[PDB]
């Protein structure tokens, strides 16, 4: 596993990437590591943002599925031509497969202009597969055609540049401390969750859990923020707000559309709780907690090429399609994708950055009824 660390890189958000390798002769390319698809798209035409792309044609492994593939979401689509090819990870398993490759042909507003990566890793299930399920996703052909245990692991460490680990196949015991604890997968599709209760400085937020699930809630690391639905963001930022009224920030401060400085270096942690979230646990009734230090959701302004001192912007932001656990989660903890158990790990990393006085936890076990009734249906 000593090869599998570190081999993740990036800038301040825009994503964590692994080195692969497509085709043969191998062609070299950066890979967006995506918990929240499955497809393995990469660019395949020279649009002015990329440093590299796929080059189909110069791969004699490469076979043409005949068959193309159209994924709109919101503010854009990408499109391409449906492919097999022979793909490796260089600081990965020893090993190569054949898997799909989705070569990018046209994309609106899909690569993002700076960024080092050429593609996505989609690490999901085949049930978001596009355009559908019986495309089976890289990790899927990984596992069927090599003894590669079902499981990866994350490390996201951030800090511009960023750092991290991916190990494939397993758990590396020295990028942790304390104990994993793992709540299951509810559904197979994306890595969905389920938050049952949540606290603000040990204080209860009070809601119906189902709120916290609605309509959904997955771990995403291709997100920077913890976004919350509406109505979850809105008493979580209150209940912040009321932790810290010994100053008062702008209105626009809490939207993440204003920054928040103080004199370098401090800056008072102190005044900004910690936040509590309860997940499913294991066993019927049974629940843990993962806790999440202000220097989580209070991050650093990315890209400051005008104004220095300290500076900081919230970085918890409301979601209309439920619970998001990105990078100011990920970031905290190292996380266990078992594929193989339908569960996903929680541990304090060996990375996260902590204060002087209080600590980031995984915490259990917790009494908690009617979990099943959290989920939303
Ligand atoms: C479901 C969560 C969203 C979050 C998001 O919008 N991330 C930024 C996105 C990541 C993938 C490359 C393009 C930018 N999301 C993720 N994680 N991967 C996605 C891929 C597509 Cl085609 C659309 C939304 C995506």
């Amino acid at each position: 596993f000593v090869e599998m660390v570190d081999n993740l890189r990036g800038k301040s958000g825009q994503g964590y990437y692994v080195e692969m390798t497509v085709g043969s002769p191998p062609q070299t390319l950066n890979i967006l590591v995506d918990t929240g698809s499955s497809n393995f798209a990469v660019g395949a035409a020279p649009h002015p943002f990329l440093h590299r792309y796929y080059q189909r044609q110069l791969s004699s492994t490469y076979r043409d599925l005949r068959k193309g593939v159209y994924v709109p979401y919101t503010q854009g689509k990408w499109e391409g031509e449906l492919g097999t090819d022979l793909v490796s990870i260089p600081h990965g398993p020893n090993v190569t497969v054949r898997a799909n490759i989705a070569a990018i042909t046209e994309s609106d507003k899909f690569f993002i202009n700076g960024s080092n990566w050429e593609g996505i890793l989609g690490l999901a299930y085949a049930e978001i597969a596009r355009p559908d399920d019986s495309l089976e996703p890289f990790f899927d052909s990984l596992v069927k055609q090599t003894h590669v245990p079902n499981l990866f692991s994350l490390q996201l460490c951030g800090a511009a540049s960023v750092g991290g680990s991916m190990i494939i196949g397993g758990i590396d015991h020295s990028l942790y401390t304390g104990s994993l604890w793992y709540t299951p997968i509810r559904r197979e599709w994306y890595y969905e969750v389920i938050i049952v209760r949540v606290e603000i400085n040990g204080q209860d937020l009070k809601m119906d859990c189902k709120e916290y699930n609605y309509d959904k809630s997955i771990v995403d690391s291709g997100t920077t923020n913890l976004r919350l639905p509406k109505k979850v963001f809105e008493a979580a930022v209150k209940s912040i707000k009321a932790a810290s009224s010994t100053e008062k920030f702008p209105d626009g401060f809490w939207l993440g559309e204003q920054l928040v400085c103080w004199q370098a270096g401090t800056t008072p942690w102190n005044i900004f709780p910690v936040i509590s979230l309860y997940l499913m646990g294991e066993v019927t009734n049974q629940s843990f907690r993962i806790t999440i230090l202000p220097q989580q959701y209070l991050r650093p302004v990315e890209d400051v090429a005008t104004s220095q001192d300290d500076c900081y912007k919230f970085a918890i932001s409301q979601s209309s399609t439920g619970t998001v656990m990105g990078a100011v989660i990920m970031e905290g903890f190292y996380v266990v994708f078992d594929r193989a158990r339908k569960r996903i790990g929680f541990a304090v990393s060996a990375c996260h950055v902590h204060d002087e006085f209080r600590t980031a936890a995984v915490e259990g076990p917790f009494v908690t009824l009617d979990m099943e009734d959290c989920g939303y249906n």
